[PDB]
């Protein structure tokens, strides 16, 4: 467990070098300046001040000896036998290993041990930490909250959460928490009934990992040159929600993009399609999830077979099946085979799970040689500074870790590179041929290839450069604007080929809108 809490100590000490070069300051005035950027949720600012006051005095003397992060984090123990990311030859390596010897020479708690042990399996299993009926929806944002899922309205009743069939058409209360609720004032008729029965709703739902859940690190909390108080404000709500942004991913998500693009989510296409979709999205998806270990969080789906409407099911493991952190990485890849059996026993799951009527869509698995043709010889944002580090050197940090999250593709080995994107082929067309030669009793199943190089070319035309579609930080996931170009890649598709996924507009859209508005929101 020696490489996260050397990378973590790489990184900081990397901010702080960098701080103090931003700001022509000292090794403390740094420290000082950067504890003072963090917010004090979460007790982050209360651990920096901790750290600066236990290693401070350490990290003061090295750094003031020219020492690059990576030397000074061995120093202090936090690399164990070595890896550099900054360029050193070995002979200089060890000069100033043995000049830092001779300068210097967590849940336990028992009132805090139980909590520690209650978020750990709220997270594990991928259901919200705050769920008093055990819906699996909650009214709180964040661990596993309604970023994931569509926010709860009576969190009280077990029996009220989103995509619900309306409970004699919600008389009395909101049963399905998509802020459509009560009767008709001139004839007596319930609201529901007379606006959204009939029109075929379907909700989405997302099977996927790290990318779907639009896993993001932030470059301001790494480079020193543009930090201040307003980069670490996102930072708890980040933590919280395993570093993902479900609520600006291209599936799941109901918030205004920041990126500025006009391309909206397959929820809200599906919510502006038919605003009693409203609420009516899931992200069923963690951070390393693959056809090989999907089984061990899907029961975290909530649809009931009889009391739910049907559903559009994205199956979006796009690239852990050949990403994998191990040295030998290729044994590790899965196979056609393995491929095959994994996903035959997980549409299994979705068919005595799924209400009739249900759709599922499996993803393909995009050419990730675009990653270290596009990035290999650009600068991370830990090397913009001095422009030292190139993502070349970060995937080497990384693999020799073992932390790079995909040794197959972030990998300067081209024949590893094409043999990794020849596997992902493998496994797209094992997906193709099962939608096609495979039927199921609740749902019919289609397949829409990744296709990355049609993302690029519609991202060309709008004069954008094929790099800017990469989360900056990892060098690896696909950044909010590909996601988005992608989720309408695919909606156009599914609608040119099979409209009746996602139905046909409700033309009480304007109805609704006119009497109830934005709904309660989400
Ligand atoms: C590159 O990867 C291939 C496939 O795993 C392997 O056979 C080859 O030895 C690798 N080359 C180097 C220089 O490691
Ligand atoms: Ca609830
Ligand atoms: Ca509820
Ligand atoms: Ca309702």
């Amino acid at each position: 467990s020696h490489g996260q809490s050397c990378l973590g100590c790489v990184v900081l000490v990397s901010v702080i070098e960098q701080l103090a070069e931003v700001h022509n300051s000292s090794v403390q005035v740094a420290m000082e300046r950067l504890c003072s950027y963090l917010p004090e949720k979460l007790f982050l600012k209360t651990a920096c001040y901790f750290l600066v006051q236990t290693f401070g005095s350490d990290i003061i003397k090295l750094l003031d000896e020219a020492m690059k992060a990576d030397v000074v984090c061995y120093a202090l123990e936090f690399c164990k036998r070595q890896c550099h990311l900054y360029p050193l030859p070995q002979e200089a390596w060890e000069s100033a290993l043995e000049k830092a010897r001779q300068v210097l020479r967590i849940c336990s708690l028992p009132f805090l041990t139980k909590i520690c042990q209650k978020i750990e399996l709220s997270i594990k299993k991928a259901v919200p930490f705050k769920d008093v009926d055990s819906d699996k929806h909650s009214v709180f944002p964040t661990l596993r909250g309604y970023h994931w899922r569509g926010r709860d309205c009576n969190d009280s009743d077990k029996t009220v959460y989103p995509g619900r069939r309306p409970d004699n058409w919600d008389i009395h209360q909101d049963s399905n928490c998509n802020g459509i609720w009560g009767i008709d004032p001139k004839d007596g008729i319930p609201y529901e009934k007379k606006f959204c029965e009939g029109s075929q709703p379907r909700g989405i739902i997302l099977l996927g990992d790290a990318a779907g859940a639009h896993f993001h690190i932030p470059p301001e909390w790494l480079t020193a040159s543009q930090m201040s108080v307003n980069s670490f404000l996102n930072l708890p709500s980040a933590l919280t929600d395993e570093l993902n942004w479900p609520q600006l991913s291209g599936v799941t998500g109901f918030l205004d993009s920041t990126s500025g693009i006009e391309e909206k989510s397959i929820y809200h296409r599906l919510r502006k399609r038919n605003h009693c979709n409203h609420r009516d999205y899931q992200s069923i998806s963690k951070n390393g999830a693959s056809s090989r270990n999907l089984k061990n969080f899907i029961e975290s789906l909530s649809r009931n077979q009889a009391s739910d409407h049907p559903a559009i099911v994205l199956y979006a493991m796009i690239g852990n099946d050949v990403c994998n952190s191990k040295a030998d990485t290729v044994p590790e890849m899965t196979t056609p085979e393995q491929m095959y059996a994994n996903v035959m026993q997980t549409l299994t799951h979705l068919n005595s799970h799924l209400p009739n009527g249900s759709h599922v869509i499996l993803y393909g698995l995009p050419d990730g040689t675009f990653l270290w043709d596009s990035l290999h010889n650009r600068y991370h944002p830990l090397g913009q500074l001095n422009k030292d580090v190139t993502y070349a050197q970060f995937f080497s940090f990384l693999r020799c870790l073992q932390l790079n999250p995909c040794n197959g593709w972030m990998s300067s080995n081209k024949t590893l590179r094409t043999l990794t994107s020849e596997r992902a082929e493998q496994l797209s067309n094992t997906l193709k041929k099962i939608a096609t030669t495979e039927t199921f009793a609740n749902f019919d199943l289609f397949y829409v290839d990744f296709a990355f190089h049609e993302i690029i070319e519609d991202w060309q035309k709008r004069g954008g450069q094929p790099w800017q579609l990469i989360e900056p930080v990892d060098g690896f996931h696909p950044n909010e604007v590909a996601s988005l170009l992608q989720a309408n890649r695919v909606w156009e598709k599914i609608q040119l080929q099979w409209p009746h996924v996602l139905g046909k507009e409700n033309p009480f859209n304007s109805q609704i809108e006119e009497v109830f508005g934005d709904q309660g929101g989400h």
